[PDB]
């Protein structure tokens, strides 16, 4: 073998080193899905991980939120270059008069922070927060990774179609993507599949609920459903609107170094080195404001790219990467929040091999 041995040789040492109780890994190669399952979903019960185990994917959720937002645009709810307050009456007169929906989606509204301030934890206080927010930078000039930013994008995009976000996600988007084992709120029927996360203190934990949580980091899913979503991104057919929506998430709106920001997905010119992938996923990019390289117009980024997204929650660590031109992808879902650097290194190791 190369493939079982390739994945095993990379994943198993990493689990030992970061004491990861469980991981589900899925890869795509030559049209087919391959599942590699390690350890336990639940330490107390000993339930083993499978490709049907539900994990919190954290901010990988943004790629689905982005797809939802794109879908609403395609269906005419809004245009990406519309000012945000065109689609939020309660933001008329605020800074959002001068921010576009695209800018919201791509963390470039002007310095919205990584998280809401702590007592911005209700709908009323969230509205006042945005109404009263004072931009740090001119719109479209700085990227600062931000849950309030893509949070509001997803919320307003769903509203442009007349529905709450969770309804649009659960009743329209996920069903059209053929993702029937993916959830914002895990139903009682599926709870037996729901892994526990583990904190640094080895205490079992699950996601803290909150304002715009569903939009920013709210999805629970297993490796098989998530790879199916990645497959849709490699070459989807059928629903013309959904096809167009997926295309839109592969549009790049600006770059920061070698990373081009899309809707949800971040991408790189392919081939890409480990060092470059690491840098683009590092705190240098994710934890502080960066000035962007502006694009004259948004551009379709195409097939010879590596697309990816990191996600974590208090107890979970997720990574997804895919390369459409080479027909390869990896999904790595774990129930410990272990370093992104290890995620990226292992994924690059495996993808480098799949491309053989
Ligand atoms: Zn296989
Ligand atoms: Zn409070
Ligand atoms: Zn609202
Ligand atoms: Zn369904």
């Amino acid at each position: 073998a190369p493939l079982t041995a390739t994945v095993d040789g990379i994943i198993q040492p990493m689990l030992k080193a970061y004491r990861i109780p469980g991981m589900a890994v899925a890869v795509l190669k030559d049209g087919k899905a391959h599942y590699f399952n390690y350890g336990v979903a639940n330490r107390e019960s000993g339930q083993r991980v499978s490709e049907q185990t539900l994990f919190e994917i954290g901010s990988v959720s943004k790629t689905l939120t982005a797809t939802l937002g794109a879908y609403a645009a395609v269906k005419g709810g809004f245009e990406l270059d519309d000012k945000v307050s065109q689609h939020a009456p309660w933001l008329k007169g605020s800074a959002f008069d001068g921010v576009t929906m695209a800018e919201l989606a791509t963390y470039s509204a002007g310095g919205l922070p990584l998280q809401f301030p702590d007592e911005v934890d209700s709908n009323d206080k969230m509205q006042t927060y945005y109404r009263s927010w004072s931009p740090v930078y001119p719109a479209g000039t700085h990227r600062q990774y931000s849950n309030p930013s893509i949070g509001l994008f997803g919320h307003l995009a769903a509203n442009s179609l007349g529905q709450p976000f969770e309804q649009l996600m659960s009743q329209t988007l996920l069903p059209k993507l053929g993702l029937h084992h993916t959830y914002i709120q895990v139903p009682e029927s599926a709870m037996a599949n729901y892994a526990y996360g583990y904190s640094k203190e080895d205490k079992p934990i699950r996601a803290t609920p909150g304002v715009l949580a569903a939009e920013a980091y709210g999805i629970k899913t297993g490796s098989a459903d998530l790879l199916k979503f990645v497959e849709a991104n490699m070459g989807y057919q059928g629903d013309a609107a959904l096809k167009s929506a997926i295309a839109l998430t592969h549009t790049g709106f600006h770059s920061v170094g070698e990373m081009t920001q899309g809707l949800g997905w971040e991408s790189y010119d392919y081939p890409v080195t480990e060092q470059v992938l690491l840098a683009g996923n590092s705190p240098a990019v994710s934890f502080q404001a960066n000035p962007v390289t502006r694009f004259a117009v948004p551009k379709a980024m195409g097939e010879q790219r590596l697309y990816n997204k990191t996600g974590s929650t208090g107890g979970f660590g997720a990574y997804v990467a895919f390369v459409p031109a080479r027909g390869i992808a990896i999904v790595m879902l774990a129930n410990r929040n272990y370093p992104i650097e290890a995620r990226v290194k292992a994924a690059h190791a495996i993808l480098s091999q799949l491309a053989e």
